[PDB]
């Protein structure tokens, strides 16, 4: 086929896209790759972007944007979202808001890729989804200040951990109070979506579930290695995705 220079372009910037989410985001690349081909990589693209602002390509957004039909308000309220804050979050409220403004926003950009049909009736479940494993990757690595930034004081304050025991990375019964407070957060969203997986059509069913069970098994993973968090950044390996994923 004569393809025109614009759509090898296009083609090219998809393909790049998909190796920046396969090296930022293994798990997440992985239960993309369910997807059929032009939903998958639509989805690089949107992942690409949320990567890229979180730290040409375009073509290749502009393509799955016209191709779905995106929404342009979660994509803005994403990069919003990068704006900081140098100051510790004080509610637990605080730390929901901003997994809601990022995570929660790309399941949003995602929900049309996701499903043609039934959107409003799994709207919800997109944005809990990207929401809960946006806290997921909080709690998977608290190595630096701009990190342990974001576990709400309020929450620390109900378990007896303190500024200086954070500071310290110090891991005692307060902290896996604190952490698996937050934990049980995460977890409910998750169940939520759990909850409305039969509802998504075939096609996505299985990213869902995969990154349902992927993101269930990090924070089992955390657990098993002590809430070692401050020390290192919990991943599945390819190993344990497989597993995981084995079905």
């Amino acid at each position: 086929i004569h393809r025109s220079e614009k759509m090898k372009e296009i083609k090219e910037a998809y393909q790049q896209c998909g190796q920046i989410v396969g090296e930022y985001a293994p798990a997440c690349f992985k239960a993309l790759s369910y997807l059929p081909l032009k939903q998958r990589q639509a989805s690089w693209a949107v992942l690409s972007f949320c990567h890229t602002a979180a730290s040409h390509l375009w073509k290749a957004f502009d393509h799955a944007y016209r191709t779905f039909t995106l929404e342009s308000e979660p994509f803005r309220e994403f990069i919003a979202a990068q704006k900081e804050d140098a100051k510790p979050y004080d509610d637990l409220d605080e730390l929901l808001m901003y997994a809601y403004r990022t995570g929660g926003a790309a399941g949003l950009m995602l929900l049309p890729i996701l499903t043609r049909r039934k959107q409003d009736q799994l709207k919800q479940a997109a944005v809990s989804l990207g929401l809960a494993i946006q806290l997921v990757r909080f709690l998977s690595d608290l190595g630096t200040d701009q990190q342990k930034n974001r576990i709400p004081r309020q929450v620390m304050q109900q378990f007896g951990y303190t500024e200086a025991d954070l500071q310290k990375g110090t891991v005692n019964k307060a902290f896996t109070m604190t952490w698996e407070y937050i934990a049980f957060e995460a977890e409910a969203y998750l169940e939520e979506c759990q909850d409305a997986l039969p509802l998504f059509p075939q096609y996505s069913q299985k990213t869902v579930k995969a990154a349902l069970h992927l993101h269930r098994a990090v924070l089992e993973k955390i657990r098993a290695k002590q809430h070692d968090v401050f020390q290192y950044h919990f991943a599945l390996t390819e190993t344990e995705v497989k597993q995981i994923l084995s079905d």
